[PDB]
């Protein structure tokens, strides 16, 4: 087992936590006890894996043995294993492949997923208009964008942001989120015993899930009944036939149960990720105007007035992708990713896991490495270019963490930050309330994530 401090009877290891953030507190660690050392919080002993180095070897060279999922008592009870975010074993390697293939471009019918998102960034761009150019807090609208996207992939189309039924799906998803990030549900997942005593909240959060999934239910309903075999609508219609087709043995992890599940996973999985990440990067372009610039004139000369941004153009603008990707580095959304575990007894390096231990990533150690990112604390889009301004990658580029568990929507994130993104700076221009020397892009870690903090802009019409 892997060095660490020792650990109080009932406490654990909580007085060398500072709950403020976890993060920070997770890296003066490991300055004492190197790459690699263990915790112990409530019932749950973890091994944390600090460092580029240890990150890789384990997420990427061990993939298979990391691939599990951490213990999560708060997951466990309101999804039971169905799912894909919190599944395991056979079930785990079951709706993830099924997932990953289904959100290929084409992989659910002749409409492409890019047209979903580019119709979303038109009407995005359409309700910023609206503001008038009034001063705004952009956090509602940026929220509608990616979560409405989420819903034209499962369900046959997307929905008025006027429509109840999308006010209360997003109401009810912040509510959960708020719920899962307090320092309240951490301290439950690790000690089980407090939930039993004040059940209040997690309640509450079952309660949402509860009915939200019966919601969801019921359209998956409606689509049994006017299903095309030869004629895929979304992800449900996908789904609903890949059961069909292994209605031939009762051990087809395909179930409506562990579908209702799944499409509450991605929904609940790349609403508040994407929508904070974009809220972020306005703020950082009212932080740097000289930024701002840049991007635009590379839009005005990759793509013009006469035409709309696509990933094609992606590949042909090297700085906006490089400032897409500072953005995510800089903002560290999810600073320890999600739990994983061992799927064995792994003998990492002297010290030896055992199967099943909690491993804790540090994505903010990769993210932020003084080496292969000079001056990691500040926001500049060189990091990834090079000499000649031409965009380079990074092995140290995991905000959507790395291995066998890799974000399934990845592909669609970069997506819908690029397009929304250069949507919105190709109509507007960023100008904000107070001078953009004063506001502070500082985050306000919550533990679980980052959020970055209140702020109001205007978005001034470029109409040449
Ligand atoms: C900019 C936004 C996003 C970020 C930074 C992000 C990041 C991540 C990270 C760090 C993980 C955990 C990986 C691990 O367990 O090692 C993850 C999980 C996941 N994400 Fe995202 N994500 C984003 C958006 C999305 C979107 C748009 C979707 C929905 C299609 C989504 C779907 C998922 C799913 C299903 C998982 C669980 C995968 C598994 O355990 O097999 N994410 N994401
Ligand atoms: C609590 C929870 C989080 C996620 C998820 O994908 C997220 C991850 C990995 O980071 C996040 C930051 C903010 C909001 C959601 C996430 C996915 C599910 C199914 C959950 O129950």
């Amino acid at each position: 087992l892997p060095p660490g401090p020792t650990p109080l009877p009932v406490i654990g290891n909580i007085l060398q936590i500072d709950i403020k953030d976890v993060s920070k507190s997770l890296t003066n660690l490991s300055k004492i006890y190197g790459p690699v050392f263990t915790l112990y919080f409530g019932l749950e002993r973890m091994v944390v894996l600090h460092g580029y180095e240890v990150v890789k070897e384990a997420l990427i060279d061990l993939g298979e043995e990391f691939s599990g999922r951490g213990h999560f008592p708060l997951a466990e009870r309101a999804n039971r294993g169905f799912g894909i975010v919190f599944s395991n074993g056979k079930r785990w390697k079951e709706i993830r492949r099924f997932s990953l293939m289904t959100l290929r471009n084409f992989g659910m019918g002749k409409r492409s997923i890019e047209d979903r998102v580019q119709e979303e960034a038109r009407c995005l761009v359409e309700e910023l208009r609206k503001t008038k150019a009034s001063p705004c807090d952009p956090t509602f609208i940026l929220g509608c964008a990616p979560c409405n996207v989420i819903c034209s992939i499962i369900f046959q189309k997307r929905f008025d942001y006027k429509d109840q039924q999308f006010l209360n799906l997003m109401e009810k998803l912040n509510e959960n989120i708020r719920i899962v990030s307090t320092p309240w549900i951490q301290i439950c997942n690790n000690f089980p015993t407090i939930i039993d005593y004040f059940p209040g909240t997690h309640n509450k959060l079952l309660k949402n899930l509860a009915f939200m999934e019966s919601d969801i239910l019921e359209k998956v309903k409606e689509h049994q009944e006017s299903m095309d075999i030869n004629n895929p609508r979304d992800f449900i219609d996908c789904f609903l036939i890949k059961m069909e087709k292994e209605k031939q043995n009762q051990q087809s992890e395909f179930t409506i149960e562990n579908l209702v599940i799944t499409a509450a996973d991605l929904l609940g999985a790349g609403t508040e990720t994407t929508s904070t990440t974009l809220r972020y990067a306005l703020l950082l372009l009212l932080k740097h105007p000289e930024v701002t610039a840049k991007v635009q004139e590379e839009i005005e000369r990759v793509v013009g007035r006469n035409r709309s941004p696509c990933m094609q153009d992606r590949g042909h603008m090297p700085y906006t992708d490089a400032v897409v990707h500072e953005v995510q580095r800089y903002i560290d959304l999810i600073p320890t990713s999600l739990p994983h575990a061992v799927t064995c007894d792994v003998k990492f390096r002297n010290y030896l896991i055992p199967k099943g231990t909690t491993i804790l990533t540090s994505l903010t150690s990769v993210l932020h490495d003084n080496k292969e990112f000079p001056n990691p604390e500040m926001f500049d889009p060189r990091h990834f270019l090079d000499e000649g301004g031409n965009f380079k990658k990074s092995n140290y580029f995991m905000p959507f963490s790395a291995g066998k568990r890799i974000c399934v929507g990845e592909g669609l994130a970069r997506m819908e930050l690029f397009l929304f993104l250069t949507f919105i700076l190709q109509n507007f221009n960023l100008k904000s309330l107070i001078d953009p020397k004063d506001l502070d892009t500082t985050p306000v870690v919550n533990g679980f994530a980052s959020v970055p903090p209140f702020y109001q802009l205007c978005f001034i019409p470029i109409h040449h």
